[PDB]
Formats: structure tokens, sequence, C-alpha cells
């Protein structure tokens, strides 16, 4: 019961956590 990211290695254990991952590592934030 585990997500992982795409785009680089960071895994969550509730999914949530993994999106903010993604928008504050990858998606735009220049
Ligand atoms: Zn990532």
């Amino acid at each position: 019961k585990t997500y992982q990211c795409q785009y680089c290695e960071y895994r969550s254990a509730d999914s949530s956590n993994l999106k903010t991952h993604i928008k504050t590592k990858h998606s735009k934030e220049k």
C-alpha cells in the first residue's frame, strides 16, 4: 500500500503526500 513518483524516486504512504511531493519538487514551482 505504497505509491511512487514517476519523475524521480520518492515514495509515499498516503497518496496526498506523494501529490504534494511532485507539486513542490517537479510540477513547475519556478
Ligand atoms: Zn519526485
